């Protein structure tokens, strides 16, 4: 199935947040509406915090694309909802072989405020 | 039901980032064997960032408190795990009266490497 | 926080079903707008399968109810979605002490089709 | 990713439960330990219930595999934990191409009692 792919409501604002758990640089790209609208980049095997933006949700269409040097990783995700309110999108990726899954992490909350 | 309480496997490095959706000041506490390891403070309306940091899980312990000057606030959690191995622990709570469970929110994920 | 509640797409059937794992004789209610469509009762310690049913989610909400014999347990809820389609709203309850969240389970899906 | 693993703990009884929203028949298996110890069978659109049992989790080595007439579905999943007691994990597949990921179904729960 494809992965990364989330429908948040419209016209919203969201976080993202992006690590590294990988030796090989990660490039996490968050897209509204098929546009990169941030880029985090970055290595570090010790949950390197890559960065932090809030971005508007535009349609709703949200897609987290994970690649390193250009190849694209192989993506994992799901979205949770706690107390019928709180939204996370979760997004890991693997690089490489050892299947750890979490190269490239990106975790998307809303609604913000 | 008791919520921000985790079990972790044992001895193994986690990361947790802390975030504000709120007026008020909130203090996250994360506990590692009942004993305070990390704190982050802070407020702000748009996914403040108050800070991330990588902990060791001890016996696997692991418990979120966030407050407001001292009030404990309503907490919601679970725990989520992606193609079998990446892990995520999140936390929300409510400071207040609009039940947004965003006022202060703790991600923890594992395993690093 | 509130437990057991759901806010469904409008005019949409879902699937849910009940378990109990309890010796304690489970109720479990299956509201929509606010009124009850759906009963499961019983009891048994190895998930005894109480039914499933189809409803439609009238106006989209949703609140799960348990109780022992009128007395109202401790819920713990949320939704996961998988492949940006696939939704479940989980339900879990406590009855009694030992803190095992099994009593009454109720599980939703959709879409169906 | 592989999807519809997962590590349970050992020599723990679980439930399972299958379910089809499909016309081709769906055949859904459940392997502990590599081998197949349940199998579900059928079709329908409406949620069809295709059964429920309880099984020892041997080592805690879980798969889940859906096909139709032989054809593997493409597989979706992931476990949740409630109370940090409750766990459910959750398998949708996709048979076709309409991409409702929701036409052979399994929900796991542990534990029981
Ligand atoms: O980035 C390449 C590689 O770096 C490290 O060895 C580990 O973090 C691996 O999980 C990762 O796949
Ligand atoms: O922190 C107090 C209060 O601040 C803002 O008004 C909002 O973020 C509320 O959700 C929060 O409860
Ligand atoms: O129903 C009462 C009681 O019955 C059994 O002892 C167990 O299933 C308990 O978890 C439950 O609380
Ligand atoms: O089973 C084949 C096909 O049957 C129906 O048309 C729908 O349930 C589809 O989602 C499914 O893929
Ligand atoms: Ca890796
Ligand atoms: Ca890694
Ligand atoms: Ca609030
Ligand atoms: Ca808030
Ligand atoms: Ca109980
Ligand atoms: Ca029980
Ligand atoms: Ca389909
Ligand atoms: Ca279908």
């Amino acid at each position: 199935a494809q992965q990364g792919v989330f429908t948040l409501p419209a016209n919203t604002s969201f976080g993202v947040t992006a690590f590294a758990n990988a030796a090989n640089t990660q490039t996490i790209q968050v897209l509204v509406d098929n546009v990169v609208k941030a880029t985090f980049t970055g290595s570090g095997t010790s949950d390197k915090l890559l960065g932090s933006q809030v971005l508007n949700s535009g349609s709703g269409a949200i897609k987290i694309q994970v690649s390193v040097n250009g190849k694209p990783s192989d993506l994992v995700s799901n979205q949770t909802i706690l107390a019928n309110k709180l939204n996370f999108a979760m997004v890991g990726s693997e690089d490489g072989t050892d299947n750890d899954y979490n190269d490239g992490i990106a975790v998307l909350n809303w609604p913000l405020g």
